[PDB]
């Protein structure tokens, strides 16, 4: 029938106002940005370190407004081990007159792959579970008709036990001048939306799993181009230049054109370039990273594969309630994104 609002307290982190219910205590500050300011917490009725991100003035444009819905839509789906999801969703509004900040909590993770990668040497074993886990949370999310679309080690967070959850799915939206120049902003993107060949789909994510797990297995980034060109001739080299079939497939004319221009080379061989690893390593990235987008493994598929053995279990591998993207296609005015995405926040039932 109806529901009741915590007691909130004020306090300023680095010249931003905070103000959240009291179950929160020991705010400390770990990031900032676009992306949103970021508070590590401890979460006093839960007993959950969390992190918590403020969006503020999250409706000052259409496209922020927007913005804003789809990141809370989007957290309120996502219920699985290995997908960050949402614990709290909160404003210290009190009628949507005044709503003009939004916090979102989530799990407090220890540090992402980037970080883990360098404090450390990791083993076959390390691989193999980093990476199925990384695909049992991405056959969730591809279930649900997401795509991540930016899936890179820096979105991909660990703690000390190495339990790994995805973040900021759905939700990229990167300037030319970010994905510009020797970058690892765009090291992880498969080819065909790197230089936008097609409309793309979710196939995209297991070319940046592929990319990733190369570079867990040798320490080295996969293809370090020091641009769009460099980069697709660093790929093209390692699995071959495309064939006929492929070709027609590329709906840009410009695109399938340049293409047609390259030197053909043949697909390197696997054992040959990622030598002394696990053969089933090898022959998983074979499957994960083909030019063509249509016959690569799906993440459904990844998790069958020999490699996984040890770890793999179909009765444990959910997948998602259907996610109603509806909202996408839809123009509509700050006011009423503002509305929906308020609609939201009250209407969130937090998790057992
Ligand atoms: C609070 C929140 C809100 C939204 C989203 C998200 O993915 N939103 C997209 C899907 C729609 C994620 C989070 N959670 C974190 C955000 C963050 O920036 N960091 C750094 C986080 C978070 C959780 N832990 N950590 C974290 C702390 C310390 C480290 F060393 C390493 C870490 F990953």
């Amino acid at each position: 029938m109806s529901q009741e609002r915590p007691t909130f307290y004020r306090q300023e982190l680095n010249k931003t106002i905070w103000e959240v219910p009291e179950r929160y205590q020991n705010l400390s500050p770990v990031g900032s940005g676009a992306y949103g300011s970021v508070c590590a917490a401890f979460d006093t009725k839960t007993g959950l370190r969390v992190a918590v991100k403020k969006l503020s003035r999250p409706f000052q444009s259409i496209i922020h407004a927007k913005r804003t819905y789809r990141e809370l839509r989007l957290l309120k789906h996502m219920k699985h081990e290995n997908v960050i999801g949402l614990l709290d969703v909160f404003t210290p509004a009190r009628s949507l007159e005044e709503f003009n900040d939004v916090y979102l909590v989530t799990h407090l993770m220890g540090a992402d792959l980037n970080n883990i990668v360098k404090c450390q040497k990791l083993t076959d074993d390390h691989v193999q579970f980093l990476i199925y886990q990384i695909l049992r949370g991405l056959k969730y999310i591809h279930s649900a008709d997401i795509i991540h679309r930016d899936l890179k080690p820096s979105n991909l967070a660990v703690n000390e036990d190495c339990e790994l959850k995805i973040l900021d799915f759905g939700l990229a939206r990167h300037t030319d001048d970010e994905m510009t120049g020797y970058v690892a902003t765009r090291w992880y993107r498969a080819p065909e939306i790197m230089l936008n060949w097609m409309h793309y789909n979710q196939t995209v994510d297991i070319w940046s799993v592929g990319c990733i797990m190369a570079e867990l297995l040798t320490g080295r980034t996969l293809f370090p181009g020091t641009d769009h060109i460099d980069q697709l001739k660093l790929i093209l080299r390692l699995v071959g230049t495309p064939g006929a079939e492929l070709l027609k497939k590329i709906s840009s004319e410009s695109a399938r054109n340049y293409i047609q221009s390259l030197t053909q080379m043949p697909k390197m061989n696997f054992a040959n370039v990622f030598i002394g690893a696990n053969p089933l390593a090898v022959d998983l990235l074979e499957k994960m990273l083909v030019l063509d987008s249509d016959k690569r493994i799906t993440a459904a598929q990844a998790l069958a594969h020999a490699y996984f053995a040890q770890y793999h279990d179909p009765d444990d591998e959910p997948v998602a309630d259907p996610y109603d993207q509806s909202f996408e296609s839809r123009d509509l005015l700050i006011d009423e994104w503002k509305s929906l995405t308020y609609d939201e926040v009250i209407s969130f039932v937090p998790p057992p």
